[PDB]
């Protein structure tokens, strides 16, 4: 019988995250037919956000790739992530993922029993709500979606809005019963999941990042014969170069997919709006030392 590697995500086909599960089931196939199987489980058809570290651990799944937002339960070690503005746009981020303290974070939860493969970009954040985004004051008395993590709750409360954690797949319905108001993620995310039909106003302010960190469940990994193991690292650092040449595209794509919908709209910034944004939000960085 083949070695199966169910790969579960939260995210749509048609995504970074997606596409490159999908990459790396067909070149695994190809390289290791018989040998083994990669079960693709996209848009958390097998487990969402709350059960998917818990299930890795019990060897329910072999493959995660969360975002490095959702790791506050392992380590404290990879919330640097999460800082407004820390990182000015994608090559900063993978300049300091791809440096030997970025690689060290790969490592960061082997004591409980998780191992980093990779890192895949999805792209920088930006902000949506159901009234325009201009300048923070405008933020103030909303209600944010935000992955669970104690530093995406502080950058909220740092704007005097409220913030609620949930799961990724409840955001639309969050936004639409209004238990939420507005939220932050990336184009791609925005609209696989049609959030813009719940959010009439973007802002494109570019304030914080969604990037995963590719993982898997140290026994299972390390059970591996050592064969398949390399092969299956060689495989993922080839896909991770496919994924992360294409990011900002589908990002892209996604942003002109939201501007064709017709129900919202896009505000961008000039430098000095970006900087009062930044002024307001990085203080967060306090609580965060």
């Amino acid at each position: 019988q083949p070695i199966v590697i169910k790969f579960s995500h939260v995210v749509a086909e048609n995504t970074p995250k997606g596409q490159g599960a999908l990459l790396f089931k067909k070149l695994v196939e190809q390289r290791l037919g018989g040998r083994v199987e990669v079960d693709v489980y996209p848009n958390s058809s097998l487990f969402g956000d709350g059960k998917e570290m818990e299930a890795l651990l019990l060897g329910d799944v072999q493959m995660l790739a969360p975002s490095l937002a959702k790791f506050e339960q392992y380590t404290r070690k990879v919330q640097i992530f999460d800082l407004p503005f820390l990182f000015d746009d994608i090559q900063a981020v993978d300049r300091f993922q791809r440096s030997p303290q970025g690689r060290a974070l790969l490592t960061s939860m082997q004591g409980k029993g998780i191992l980093g493969l990779a890192y895949w970009h999805n792209g920088m954040k930006q902000l949506s709500a159901n009234r325009p985004l201009l300048e923070p004051e405008d933020a103030r008395g909303l209600k944010f979606r935000v992955q669970a993590s104690d530093v995406l709750n502080e950058q909220f409360r740092q704007l005097r809005a409220i913030s609620r954690k949930m799961s990724f797949a409840e955001v639309y319905q969050g936004l639409q019963t209004g238990v939420v108001n507005g939220t932050e993620n990336t184009w791609s995310n925005y609209e696989s999941q049609k959030v813009n039909e719940v959010q009439k106003y973007f802002t494109e302010s570019n304030h914080g990042l969604v990037d995963y960190m590719v993982i898997t469940n140290a026994k299972f990994w390390n059970g591996l014969p050592a064969d398949i193991r390399e092969e299956l690292q060689r495989i993922m650092d080839e896909v991770t170069v496919q994924v992360n040449l294409e990011a900002e595209r589908l990002n892209r794509d996604a942003r002109q997919r939201i501007l064709a919908s017709g129900a919202s709209e896009i505000h961008t910034l000039s430098p000095q709006q970006r900087a009062d944004w930044r002024q307001a939000m990085q203080p967060v960085w306090q609580k965060f030392r």
